[PDB]
């Protein structure tokens, strides 16, 4: 099941980054850094525009971003892709 | 990269069964049963069906659309990463 | 070992796939680009585009005028969709 | 599974990984043409002469670099070089 | 091609990789067990698992208290997570 | 990724994959045992010798094969190759 | 593993995949060898008579078949054409 | 797609990984033979063969006798390869 | 995992995956010792052998004249295959 | 693609892998022997028990193992693998 496998995939890669540091569930700027980077090149296509980006995920404002804060940012890129198919 | 393409995944899963029949961008019941049965079927009569299709139909037009279906999505991711906390 | 010299070999030869079903070897006719986009690019065009939007792509390609596409008008076509694609990098 | 809208993809993507190595990010440089030659078309390639004679043919707006636009071109007219192998050579 | 043949020889020599590392070949010791949890069942313990959590861990599994785990004790403990992994299902 | 997490996957699965097919979902009748072993556990495998196995295996004597009963049942198997080791 | 080895076993194995579906087991009779160039060597190649000056050309010694020789020679010239796109003409 | 198509492809492009690397681009000097003939082609060179073996080699490859492979005599020596193995089809009368 | 671990499963599993379908489980019968070769070992036979060419190899392999194919014998051919092949390495003297 | 072609390829290739190394280029000698079983049979292999085993194999004496004694030693193995399924 590719749909089945792609949610592991979702949920696997936020704790393969979140618990390399501090908070095990939660994504530091490093962290997500590193995540961006390595799992995310095509949307990342320097360090303000990381600030601005981390500022827009973290909407609780404590300066780290958690699974559910994660799943917005995802859905987000999905939103984006799903207007290529509406034809734009 | 696995992410993207796990993107990929959801976005086009979403279209190819949507375009069948009706509204191309919206998933009717039948269209809706397809993709869960053939694309989901961990998660997985008619019944429990119908409560399935209530829940994820908000704006209760009859009908799921890519919005509804990503808080689906994002339903299933949660209860998956409740495994991850221990 | 090399993606790109592949894609280049995909390119080309998914055009003569389609262009020696019938009529002129190396041309497309309004079947075969039909049968082409469909099975080929299922991302341009998307399920049961009505003909009137088949024929406007058709008329496009066809810059020539003699209501067939040929490998030039392929890859301009191609090309635009190349195009397309790199806007989102950009 | 589409190998056409693959190739397409690894066209675009080919393009930028060289091209955001240094200086504009949108552009080829020399050097960046060089690796992108060298790594991915390997066949179709040699001194420093014939290179700049290739960077001279394809930087047609004579701005030094090649762009996604002047890129394409560059891709067509290798396919069209190989369309003249299905043609038997005319 | 039997993947659940497969499955009960991939239980059944993972053990034997780790046990047979030191000491009595045909059973696991606190430190071969952990490479074993860290290498093979990183979902079960999460990374970089403390040593109270492995010790109070290390003292369910050995239920004759032998100090070490056999591969009885083992089947055992693959039978309570199968047991976990079950409960989704119904 | 992890050969035996996947191990553990595939054994959860499997008897799932056959025991919702009649009757008790989360059981194996004669009948799914039947498929099971045959399609499943072919090197591990005559009425009267299946008869003598569906009865091993129900310990609890509820005419089926329970997860529980079915794990007891491949330990056993792992025991025997186990002995191969030894 | 050997990409060339394997090369080799692909072009001895095809010529008998097809050879000995009919007559003589060990050389291509027309239909056989249009089968091989059909199915095997698509780019190359449908019409009968530049069949029959094919099969003429590949038939040296004139018995009517295609032998494993004239095969490797056949191939050899297809190998030639190809070193041609490399030796830049 | 096209198994045939593709060794094609692979016996042509071996050639021209070896013989680019010193010298003339399109030839096989000693040096390149022997890369591609051990990296290649291990299973007729077997393994640890004389300097003298290669040298006999080299030779019947070599019919024009200017020391080195082209493409053509590289044609006859896979040939030649693939005569043998064709031998084991024919049974071997 | 292991190349040679694998073939020797490959080896034993193969004939019991033809041997079991009639008669003895465990032993090749003409019919099923066809199929093996015919489906497993195609380069052997090559191909469309006739009935005559079969009948000496059955009775080639059937050294205990049961008119059937014991695992033992089975090896036996196998074997016989593999030194085939060796001769191949050892220069084809 | 034929399995089994393969095997007998891995079986007849695996032997010159290890006996071309040194000395007699189409025989093992005991260095070699042992290569061979450590990273080929390590299920096999439960100085001495190594002496033992060279002893067997071979059975011509010449302190070596040659093919035909090598196509012995692994029709042994077949053999015990043959009695699970019997
Ligand atoms: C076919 N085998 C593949 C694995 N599957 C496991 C089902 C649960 N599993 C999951 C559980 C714990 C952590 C991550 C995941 S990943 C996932 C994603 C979506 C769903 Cl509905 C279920 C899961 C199903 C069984
Ligand atoms: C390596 N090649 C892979 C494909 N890439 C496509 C980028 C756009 N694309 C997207 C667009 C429309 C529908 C589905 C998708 S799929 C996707 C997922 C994630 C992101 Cl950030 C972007 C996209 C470009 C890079
Ligand atoms: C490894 N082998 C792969 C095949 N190669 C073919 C060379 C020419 N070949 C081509 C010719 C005619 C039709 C399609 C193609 S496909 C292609 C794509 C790009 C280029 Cl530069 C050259 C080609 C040569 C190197
Ligand atoms: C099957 N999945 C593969 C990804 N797809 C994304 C659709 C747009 N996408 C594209 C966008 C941005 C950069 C590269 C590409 S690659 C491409 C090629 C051809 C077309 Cl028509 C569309 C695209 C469609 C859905
Ligand atoms: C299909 N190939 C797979 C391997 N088979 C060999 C039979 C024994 N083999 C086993 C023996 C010793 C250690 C681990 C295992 S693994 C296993 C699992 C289940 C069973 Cl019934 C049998 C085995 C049959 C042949
Ligand atoms: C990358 N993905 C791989 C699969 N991972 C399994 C997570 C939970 N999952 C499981 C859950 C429900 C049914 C079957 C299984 S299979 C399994 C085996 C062992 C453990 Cl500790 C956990 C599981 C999660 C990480
Ligand atoms: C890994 N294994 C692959 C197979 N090998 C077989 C050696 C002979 N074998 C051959 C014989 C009969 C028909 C086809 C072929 S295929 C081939 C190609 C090139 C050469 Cl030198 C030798 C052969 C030995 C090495
Ligand atoms: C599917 N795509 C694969 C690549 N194709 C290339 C066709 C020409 N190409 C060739 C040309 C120059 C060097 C090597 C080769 S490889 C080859 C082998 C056999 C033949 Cl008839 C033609 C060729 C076209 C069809
Ligand atoms: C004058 N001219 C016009 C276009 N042609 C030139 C080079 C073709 N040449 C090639 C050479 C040998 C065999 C097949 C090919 S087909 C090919 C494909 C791609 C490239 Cl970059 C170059 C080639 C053929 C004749
Ligand atoms: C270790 N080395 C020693 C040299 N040996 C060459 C003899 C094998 N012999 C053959 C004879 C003459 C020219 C080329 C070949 S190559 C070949 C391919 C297939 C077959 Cl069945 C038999 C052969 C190959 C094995
Ligand atoms: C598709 N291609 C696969 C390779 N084939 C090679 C046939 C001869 N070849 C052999 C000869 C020398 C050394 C190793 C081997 S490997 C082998 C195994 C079984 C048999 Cl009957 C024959 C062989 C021919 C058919
Ligand atoms: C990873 N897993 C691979 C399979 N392993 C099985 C061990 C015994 N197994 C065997 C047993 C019974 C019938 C056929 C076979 S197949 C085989 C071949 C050679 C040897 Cl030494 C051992 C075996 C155990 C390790
Ligand atoms: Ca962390
Ligand atoms: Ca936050
Ligand atoms: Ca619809
Ligand atoms: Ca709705
Ligand atoms: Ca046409
Ligand atoms: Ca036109
Ligand atoms: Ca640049
Ligand atoms: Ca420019
Ligand atoms: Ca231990
Ligand atoms: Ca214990
Ligand atoms: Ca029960
Ligand atoms: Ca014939
Ligand atoms: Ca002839
Ligand atoms: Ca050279
Ligand atoms: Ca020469
Ligand atoms: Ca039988
Ligand atoms: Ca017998
Ligand atoms: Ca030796
Ligand atoms: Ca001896």
């Amino acid at each position: 099941c590719p749909l089945e496998k792609a949610l592991d995939v979702m949920v696997s890669t936020f704790h393969k980054y979140s618990g390399k540091e501090g908070d095990k569930f939660k994504l530091n700027k490093s962290e997500l850094k590193e995540l961006l980077t390595r799992e995310l090149p095509s949307f990342l296509g320097d360090e303000a525009a990381f600030q601005k980006l981390m500022s827009n995920l973290d909407s609780n404002r404590d300066n780290e971003v958690d699974f559910q804060e994660y799943c917005v940012f995802l859905s987000c890129i999905a939103m984006m892709c799903n207007e290529f198919f509406e034809g734009f």
